[PDB]
């Protein structure tokens, strides 16, 4: 459902599997086993709309103030729709490739509209989630507080429930945040993306001389990647990309169902047009980079264009 019913609080394990059917998401514990395999940044060039986060009180880290927010904060799922849409039009393919400047800027545009409305809804639902586990959290300690007081020993409950939320409650918000979010970023990614690939294929005269250069490799690693096909030249300050590189990050997007990245110049006949990288456990992991996408929505309360030419 566009908008799932506020999850009942229950065991950490029981909310987080609560919150894979609420997404319908059960690949995603196994998509995030993956982002440890690699070593590719697929997030930094991604929005944070940490703003969106700044005014959640769920997100405080002063345990007092989650206290406050948990006991007032009754959960809706009225306004919420997790497949919301931006009102910034999808843009369509250049009738001539003079146009293809406009069209990777405007689509970047597009899915940034997308994501932000989209994140308005997926923010409802975290705190929705946020306030089940509150309240299971709370329950705990009211029941401990009923078995030590039984054995004589009557401490003060407010101590405890603000002890356990230092303990608990962000690590916990923490897991049900990532998962959350990578549904947010791979489903609307993918719904784009498809829909701008199967276009893209139908438009040769565009892109069979297309030469696009990139400040960085980065630029090209990024999850949403506006230009599929690049069959003129793709390089990198001047550099063409290797052939092996494309072909591993290839690998990454279709194990994450995202459309390939084509270039007719890059790939080797021959080859194959994925191929599984060797992880290199010395370097960062994908996952770091996530992260740091994350932490960036969590930490926010209590905180260019590529050259174009042709063959």
């Amino acid at each position: 459902s566009r908008m799932p019913s506020p999850p009942m609080p229950v065991p950490p394990a029981a909310l987080f599997n609560r919150l894979l059917d609420d997404l319908g998401f059960s690949a995603g514990p196994a998509l995030c086993t993956m982002l440890d395999t690699w070593n590719e940044d697929l997030f930094s060039a991604l929005p944070t709309n940490a703003d969106l986060y700044r005014e959640c009180k769920f997100l405080s880290t002063l345990p007092s103030d989650v206290v406050e927010w948990g006991d007032a904060y009754v959960p809706e799922r009225t306004q919420i729709d997790i497949r919301a849409h931006g009102d910034v039009a999808f843009p369509t393919l250049p009738a001539t490739r003079d146009g293809l400047g406009l069209y990777y800027e405007a689509l970047s545009r597009f899915f940034h509209a997308e994501l932000r409305a989209r994140e308005e809804s997926y923010r409802t639902v975290l705190a929705n989630f946020c306030s089940a586990l509150y309240r299971y959290l709370r329950a705990s300690v009211r029941q401990l507080h009923r078995q030590a007081h039984m054995r004589g020993r009557d401490r003060d409950l407010g101590e405890m429930l603000r002890a356990t939320i230092a303990d608990r409650y962000y690590r916990e918000t923490a897991r049900l945040a990532r998962v959350l979010f990578l549904h947010l970023y791979l489903f609307l990614t993918r719904e784009i993306l498809w829909a701008a690939y199967a276009e893209q294929m139908m438009r040769p005269d565009l892109f069979d001389c297309l030469c696009c250069d990139l400040e960085s490799w980065r630029q090209l690693a990024g999850l949403f990647q506006p230009f599929m096909f690049v069959n003129g030249a793709l390089t990198v300050r001047g550099v063409p990309i290797e052939a092996r590189r494309l072909r591993e990050l290839n690998h990454i997007r279709e194990h994450l169902n995202l459309p390939l990245v084509r270039s007719a110049a890059t790939e080797e006949p021959g080859a194959p047009l994925t191929t599984p990288p060797t992880l290199h456990g010395n370097q960062a992991r994908a996952s770091g980079y996530f992260m740091v996408l994350i932490r960036a929505k969590l930490d926010s309360y209590s905180s260019a264009a590529p050259r174009l030419s042709f063959l």
